[PDB]
C-alpha cells in the first residue's frame, strides 16, 4: 500500500515511521532543507507531556527523545521584587514535563522514519493538487515545478497547510477561523546569565502581566528560550505597534518586566532579527475528501499555544491515523472513522487552551476558597476529584471526557462555597457525598 505525505515536521514524520514499520511504500515531501545536514549557520523548546511522550513510546523513540529532555516540575512564577514561587505541576516526581528542543525532536523523528523504510525528500514545498487527474505539483525556492501522481495524500503541512487550501476547493470542509490578538517574539538568555541570577533549571518559569506575558523554557546547556506574548495592537495599551525597534523594546522591557531585563543581554538584536509570530484558532468539520487525503496535527486544528498540548495532540492523531489505516476495509472508510474519532477531542483542547490564557493573569476571593476545598476532596478521593490540569497532561483521557469531568468538579466546589466566607463553615463530609454521587472513579 503507498502513500504520499507533506510535512517532515512532528506529526508528518512519526506517521511516516509507524506506516513504513507496517511495510507501506512511504514518500515525504518538505520544503525545507533537511537539518541533519551540518552547515556553518547558527532555538526553539517545547514541552513534552504524557500523551506525546506515550506516542514516542509505541513507536520506540521515546528513550532517544528524553535523553536530551530537561525535566520540568513545576511552574515558577515571577513578581517584581517578590522571591519566585514553586507551583509543582504534578503530585510527585511521577507527574513532571519536559523541555526539548524542536530541531533535535524532529532529527530523530527524520532518522526515525528513514530507519523504518520511508524515502524522504527536502526543497521541494506543494503548491497544488489536482483531485480528478490524482496528481500534485511540488517546486524548489527556485521557482522551477515538477508534478508526481499519488494514491493517498496526508496533509501534515502545518497551521499554514497548502494540503487543506487544495481540499477546500473540491469539498466544503466548514473551515472557521478565531484570530487571536497576540503576536509573540522569542528571546534568549545566555548560560553565563541564567546561573548568575540563580534561574532554577528544571522548572517553567512565567511572569504574568494581564493582557501581556513573559514564558521561559531551559535547555541542556543551562540556556532559556523566553516568548513574549503580546498584543498586535492597540485599543493606549502595550502592543507590537508601538515597539518600532529593539532600543523600544528595551524601554518597555524595563518598565513592565524589571527583573528580566538585565538577563536579556541580547534583547535589541533578538528583536529585530526574530520575526513577529501570529497566532490562531482554525476549526474544521471534516478532514478528508473520500478516500484520498486527509488532514492532521496544525494542518487540521490550529490552537493557541497556552497549555503546550499542540505537539503532544499532533502526535496522538499520528498514532490514530496509522491505526485506522492499517486495518481498515478502506481508505475512504478509515479517513472517515479517523476524522469521528479524533475531531471533538481536537476541539476541546482548543476550548481549554483558550480558557488556560485567562485562567493565567486576566486572582478572586471565591476563587481561593474553591482550590483550597479542591485539594482537599483530591486528598480523600484521589480516584474521582482529579485535577483538569492532570487529565490533560498525565493521562490519555479523551480531551472531551477529561473537560466534561472538569466541568463537574468545578459545579461542585462552585455549590459548595457558595455564600460561605471560609472553610470553617463548610460541612467536607457533606461535600465528598456528592462528589462520589456525581464522578465515578477511574
Ligand atoms: C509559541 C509556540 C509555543 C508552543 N509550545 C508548545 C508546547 O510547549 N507544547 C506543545 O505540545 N506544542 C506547543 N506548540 C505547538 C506545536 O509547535 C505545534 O502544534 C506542532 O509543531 C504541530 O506539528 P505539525 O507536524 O502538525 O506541524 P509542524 O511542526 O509545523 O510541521 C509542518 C512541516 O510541514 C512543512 N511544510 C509546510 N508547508 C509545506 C508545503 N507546502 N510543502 C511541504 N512541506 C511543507 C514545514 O516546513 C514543517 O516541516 C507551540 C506553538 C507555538 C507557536
Ligand atoms: C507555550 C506554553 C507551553 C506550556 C504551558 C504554557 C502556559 C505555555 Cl504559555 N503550560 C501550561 C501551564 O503551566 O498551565 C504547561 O503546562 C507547559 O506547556
Ligand atoms: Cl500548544
Amino acid at each position: 500500500r503507498q502513500v504520499t505525505i507533506i510535512g517532515a515536521g512532528l506529526a508528518g514524520t512519526l506517521v511516516a515511521r509507524l506506516l513504513a514499520r507496517n511495510g507501506w511504500q512511504v514518500n515525504l515531501f518538505e520544503r525545507r532543507p533537511d537539518p541533519r545536514i551540518e552547515t556553518g549557520a547558527r532555538s526553539i523548546n517545547l514541552a513534552l507531556a504524557e500523551r506525546g511522550a506515550h506516542a514516542l513510546r509505541l513507536a520506540g523513540l521515546e528513550r532517544e527523545v528524553l535523553a536530551e529532555a530537561v525535566m520540568m516540575r513545576g511552574r515558577m512564577v515571577h513578581v517584581p521584587g517578590t522571591p519566585p514561587n514553586l507551583q509543582p505541576y504534578g503530585r510527585d516526581d511521577s507527574e513532571v514535563i519536559w523541555s526539548i528542543n524542536r530541531d533535535r525532536l524532529n532529527r530523530i523523528l527524520l532518522d526515525g522514519a528513514e530507519a523504518a523504510g520511508a524515502s524522504i525528500h527536502f526543497n521541494l514545498g506543494l503548491d497544488s493538487v489536482d483531485f480528478a487527474r490524482q496528481r500534485l505539483t511540488l517546486s524548489n525556492v527556485s521557482g522551477e515545478r515538477l508534478e508526481k501522481r499519488f494514491h493517498l495524500l496526508i496533509g501534515a503541512d502545518g497551521c499554514n497547510s497548502a494540503v487543506r487550501q487544495a481540499m477546500a476547493s473540491v469539498v466544503d470542509l466548514g473551515e472557521h477561523l478565531e484570530t487571536q490578538p497576540h503576536g509573540y517574539k522569542e528571546l534568549q538568555i545566555t548560560p553565563e546569565a541564567s546561573a548568575q541570577f540563580n534561574l532554577e533549571p528544571n522548572a517553567l518559569h512565567i511572569w504574568p502581566h494581564g493582557d501581556y506575558m513573559c514564558i521561559a523554557l531551559p535547555n541542556l546547556d543551562r540556556s532559556f528560550t523566553v516568548t513574549l506574548f503580546l498584543h498586535h495592537q492597540s485599543p493606549a495599551s502595550p502592543s507590537f505597534a508601538q515597539l518600532v525597534d529593539g532600543h523600544a523594546a528595551r524601554r518597555f522591557f524595563q518598565r513592565q518586566f524589571p527583573d528580566l531585563s538585565p538577563m536579556l543581554d541580547s534583547l535589541e538584536q533578538d528583536f529585530e532579527h526574530h520575526p513577529t509570530g501570529k497566532l490562531a484558532t482554525l476549526r474544521l468539520t471534516t478532514w478528508h475528501v473520500g478516500g484520498q487525503a486527509v488532514l492532521l496535527g496544525d494542518a487540521a486544528h490550529p490552537m493557541v499555544p497556552f497549555h503546550g498540548q499542540g505537539m503532544n495532540c499532533a502526535l496522538e492523531d499520528a498514532v490514530a491515523l496509522a491505526e485506522h489505516l492499517q486495518s481498515a476495509a478502506d481508505n475512504a472508510s478509515a479517513l472517515a472513522a479517523f476524522t469521528a474519532q479524533r475531531q471533538p477531542d481536537a476541539l476541546a483542547i482548543q476550548a481549554m487552551a483558550l480558557e488556560n490564557y485567562v485562567e493565567m493573569s486576566s486572582a478572586s476571593p471565591t476563587y481561593l476558597l474553591e482550590r483550597e476545598l479542591g485539594q482537599i476532596m483530591a486528598q480523600r478521593q484521589p480516584t474521582r476529584f482529579i485535577p483538569r490540569y492532570s487529565m490533560v497532561t498525565f493521562s490519555r483521557l479523551p480531551y472531551a471526557q477529561a473537560m466534561a469531568r472538569g466541568q463537574i468538579q468545578e459545579q461542585l466546589l462552585k455549590f459548595a462555597v457558595a455564600n460561605h466566607s471560609d472553610l470553617t463553615s463548610i460541612n467536607l463530609d457533606a461535600v465528598e457525598h456528592e462528589v462520589t454521587r456525581c464522578l465515578p472513579p477511574l
